[PDB]
C-alpha cells in the first residue's frame, strides 16, 4: 500500500520506516515546547496524510521516551481517519511527577502506523443468542 | 460489509454511528453524569453491549478533542473487547489535567469503538533466537 | 481464523508460558518477572521474561489489563506498546501508577499486560506537493 503525504513543514525530514518490517514511521515535532510535570500540549508534526479508505492511521508513543522521561500521548492510540486531510497533531503529556520534558523541533515524538479497519455496519438486536 | 450486532441496554441513548464514511470508529455515549476531579478516574457505562465476531477484536479509543481540551483519557487505552464478551461496554475515564475538573453528562460522546481483525496466533516455545 | 504461530522464548523459565485464556481472546497475558512497588504517579520498566518473533507483515501490541486499570489505576505509559517484527529482545512493560494515593505492589508471576498480534500495512510513503494537486482534497 502507498500513503500520500504532504510535508506542510518542508524543514523537517520525510517520516521514514527505520528497519524493514517496523510497524511505524516516526513523526517529527515542528516545534520547540517544554512540558512541565503533568502538563500537556498539542504538537504539530508538519505533515498531513491520506489514509486509504478501509484503513486507519494510528499514532503511538515512542517506548524509549516513555520510560526515560514519562512522555505519553493523552488520546493514545491517536486515530487518523481515512477522510482526514488536516495536519497530524500529537497530544503529548508529561506523566513524570517532577521533571520537565524538553521537546525540540526536529525530534521524533511519535510513530504512525497504518492498518486495515473493519467498517462495520451496526445492526441493533433485542438480545444476543445463548 | 461486516455487521456488528449491538444491544442498547440503555434504550434512551442514540445508537452509536459512524460520523463519516471511512471513519475508523463509532462514538460511544455516556449513560451517566460523572464529575472527575483532577487525577481521578471512573468506570462509566455506555448503555451498549456488542458481539465482536470471532477472528476480530473491539478497541475502545479516546476522542482526540476532549483529550487535548480537557485532558480526558482512558486508563486502559486501547480498551480490548474480546469476541467472547457480551456484557456492557464500560469506559475507564480519567482526568489527566492537573487543576480543572471534568464534567461528563449522559448523552455526551466519551470514546470511540473500532473493530479490527486480530491474529489468533498459536504460541510455540522455542530454545532461542 | 487459521493463523500462524508465534515463536516465543522464556528468558525466565520460572514463569508460565503466556496463553490465550479463551479461544477468540485478542491477547495472551504477559507476566512480571519482578517484584516492584509503584508509588502514586511513579512508573517502572518491568521485565516479562519473554521474547517473541512477530512475523514480517505483523506487529505485536502491548495493551493494559482492564481489571487492574479499574481496581488500582495501573496503566502503560507507551500504550499500546509496539513490538516490531524484527525485535528479538525481551518484552518490557512501562507500568505507571495513575492513582493519586495508593501504591501498587506488583509481584513476580502476576499478569501485568496482554499481547495482541495484528497485520500492519507496511506503507510506502509518496510525497505529494499538495492533496489538491494530487487529486486527494471531511
Ligand atoms: O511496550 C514495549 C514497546 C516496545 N518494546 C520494544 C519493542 C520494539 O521493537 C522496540 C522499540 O519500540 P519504539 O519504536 O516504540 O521505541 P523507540 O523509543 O522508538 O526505540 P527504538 O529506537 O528501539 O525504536 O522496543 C517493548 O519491549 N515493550
Ligand atoms: O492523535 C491524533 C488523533 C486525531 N487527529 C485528527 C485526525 C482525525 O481524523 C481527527 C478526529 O480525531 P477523533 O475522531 O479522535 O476526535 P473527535 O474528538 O472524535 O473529533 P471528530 O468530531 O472530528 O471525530 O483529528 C490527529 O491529528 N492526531
Ligand atoms: O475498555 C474496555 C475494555 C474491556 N471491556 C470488557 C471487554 C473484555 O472482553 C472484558 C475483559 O474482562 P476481563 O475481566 O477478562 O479483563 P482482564 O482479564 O482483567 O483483562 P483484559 O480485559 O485486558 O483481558 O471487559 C470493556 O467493557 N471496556
Amino acid at each position: 500500500t502507498t500513503l500520500a503525504i504532504v510535508r506542510l513543514d518542508p524543514g523537517l525530514p520525510l517520516p521514514s520506516r527505520a528497519h524493514d518490517g517496523d510497524a511505524g514511521v516516526d513523526l517529527y515535532s515542528a516545534e520547540d515546547v517544554e512540558l512541565a510535570p503533568g502538563r500537556r500540549a498539542l504538537v504539530r508534526t508538519g505533515v498531513a496524510v491520506a489514509v486509504p479508505f478501509g484503513m486507519v492511521g494510528l499514532v503511538h508513543p515512542r517506548s524509549g521516551l516513555a520510560t526515560r522521561v514519562g512522555l505519553s500521548i493523552v488520546n493514545s492510540p491517536g486515530t487518523i481517519d481515512a477522510g482526514y486531510r488536516g495536519e497530524i497533531k500529537v497530544a503529548l503529556i508529561n506523566l513524570d511527577p517532577a521533571a520537565p520534558i524538553v521537546v525540540h523541533r526536529g525530534d521524533r515524538i511519535a510513530q504512525l502506523l497504518v492498518q486495515r479497519v473493519e467498517l462495520v455496519e451496526l445492526v441493533e438486536v433485542s438480545s444476543f443468542d445463548e
